[PDB]
């Protein structure tokens, strides 16, 4: 095995294929990357047995076929640590891989490519293509609401839902919910899967904001994403996801609109004197005005008054201010819409200018 | 107690005094506020050191003192919009804070409960530019010990000699010294400033033209810059003599680009022992070679061009120490000054003798 390649053509691929690798593997070879020279192409693969990322690099300098595995962290650090515009010559010499460039030489330990574990083979039964940016928006809009290591394992992940011509993402930790729907211009079957949170992050981070389209394949227990030179594959979470349609407030008739930043800064100051554990704040809403109050066990008190667009009936309601701020921070828009009903119902939050993303927070009594 | 001040004027003072404060005596988690003689005084302390900020009151105000949670009060002010005006007043056991239509009511502890550092006398005084103090601390800070049982090493020596103010920091494995002339005839004297004080001292240098005034007593140091007064206790014990650590006659002079050299050591370090982190250097005429290897039999090798005349030698180092030096230097070229394979090495900016770094071999 032999190749010579520019440092810069190796770094992005190394970032991508390093993502999956867990910090304390059950096998020695799981700390390594698989390297293959074949048909004019170097492929790198990293895995953790749950998910896998393969990157491809075209080889325009002379090369010799073969495969081996090297420690991922070290080989990445060497390449990244080498100077800008460097040529990186790699060759397999016995049970060592030789890396050199200019007058820097490294000898890396190998494990055999034959021991590198592959993911279970599977069949695609739902496929579609879409702009990278559409996938990026779907995930960014909802990712923060995924559970982290809940015992309800199916919440530690994101629901991907196909219906008609749109793709929808949903996330919830059992307390707050985020949903986002985008049309993708392909007739799709009605289908639903749960991607594990680590898989969702790899996917998100494999999208480089560029013009390459993203192709998605979904099987019974697996999902795969292909964009340009990168192919990501992950297991699905085998569980049942809650129905998001049930939590959405029915016919909220009291819509409040305000500048996202102004509402955010007001909640952010009020939060300073909220309960540190339960983070409850009170909204008093009246004609074109909102008053926000907070207090903590030490009886310190905050109050914020802003001008808003609001014409409905006067009402009160409490919320977890961290959840509201998470929503306002994910939105990053000019104007926000808060769709209110009463003191005992939940609230749905959106960009004033767009219904594509919706967020649901529970009422707090105080 | 009442005052009304613009956010811009309150923010940096708050930031400075509040920065290092924790609960502990919960009142150590509070700032002392005093309105007196047209001035708002904001004071913070952990009993070892103290930061006092004065700010002029150009609007109507009323005298009096209280104590509020430092973090919450800073966060509130910081969270207010740019150009905002902040009206503060005492009412009951609470401190009211009003800006626009944002209102806040904070808890208080009595100003009488707020502790003072003991009185002391100045024995040594001088002034210097901020930029000089910044440079003196920056050059050496990373070589202080952190939590060594030799308490005298967890901190920085400040020495006056002739016209020079000098800083020294060592942890027993490596050492940094930096001397700067400050245009004054100084008495021969030294004190040890605790690392926490070093950091606050550093952080009080805004980067403006206000000079610094320093006062040293037998158990205290103080620095005035602009409207801030930092006061800290000193550390007991006999600090080592940097001249004993410096090599006596490092005849062998090596010269290389600092970034190039730093890059090589860093790459080589990848394949060094994870615990020891040793690298070998082989010096020969106009050439430096760096090698590293680990238990797994993995090997790194780097070869650079340098300006070296003198005998060939081999010497081992912990790479992180060499990297800390090379990153502290921030220069074009570095001089490596050597004696032999079992003796300390000295490292300087090739273009300045103003700072020197010493590292032991492995
Ligand atoms: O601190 C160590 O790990 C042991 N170092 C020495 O035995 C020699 N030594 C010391 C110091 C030192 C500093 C350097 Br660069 C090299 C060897 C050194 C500074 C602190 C000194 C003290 O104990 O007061 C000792
Ligand atoms: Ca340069
Ligand atoms: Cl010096």
């Amino acid at each position: 095995m032999k190749f010579t390649v520019e440092r810069e053509h190796l770094l992005k691929p190394l970032q991508q294929v390093s993502g999956p690798l867990g910090g304390r593997p059950t096998l020695p070879i799981l700390g390594n990357l698989l390297l293959q020279v074949a048909d004019g192409t170097l492929s790198l693969t990293g895995t953790d047995l749950e998910m896998e990322m393969v990157a491809r690099v075209a080889l325009v300098q002379p090369h010799e076929p073969g495969a081996t595995t090297v420690p991922a962290r070290k080989f990445f650090d060497i390449c990244r640590g080498l100077p800008e515009g460097a040529e990186i010559a790699v060759q397999l010499e016995g049970e060592r891989m030789l890396v050199r460039s200019g007058r820097s030489r490294f000898s890396l330990s190998t494990l055999p490519a034959a021991d590198f574990p592959n993911l279970d083979d599977w069949q695609s039964e739902v496929e579609f293509t879409l702009p990278q940016a559409t996938m990026k928006r779907l995930i960014e809009a909802t990712q923060f609401s995924m559970a982290h290591q809940d015992v309800r394992y199916y919440l530690n992940g994101m629901l991907f839902e196909t219906e008609g011509e749109e793709l929808r993402t949903v996330a919830t930790d059992g307390h707050r919910l985020a949903v986002c729907s985008m049309p993708i211009g392909q007739s799709l079957p009605s289908h639903s899967v749960i991607v594990p949170r680590k898989g969702v992050i790899e996917l998100m981070r494999m999208l480089d904001g560029g013009d390459n389209p993203l192709r998605v394949q979904i099987g019974s227990n697996n999902i795969r994403a292909h964009v340009g030179d990168f192919i990501f594959t992950s297991k699905l979470v085998d569980g049942r996801f809650p129905d998001y349609r049930r939590v959405l407030p029915k016919n909220p008739d009291k819509h409040l609109e305000a500048g996202c930043d102004l509402l955010k800064q007001a909640f952010a100051r009020a939060a300073i004197l909220s309960n540190e554990k339960f983070r409850g704040v009170r909204l008093y809403v009246s004609e074109n005005q909102l008053k926000i109050t907070a207090n903590n066990p030490e009886q310190e008190e905050a109050e914020e008054i802003l001008d808003v667009t609001y014409s409905g009936a006067e009402m009160e309601i409490g919320f977890n201010v961290s959840y509201v701020l998470d929503v306002l921070n994910a939105l990053k828009c000019e104007n926000v819409r808060m769709m209110l009903t009463d003191s005992v119902s939940s609230v749905q939050i959106e960009d004033a200018a767009s219904q594509s993303a919706a967020y649901v927070v529970m009422p707090m009594r105080l």
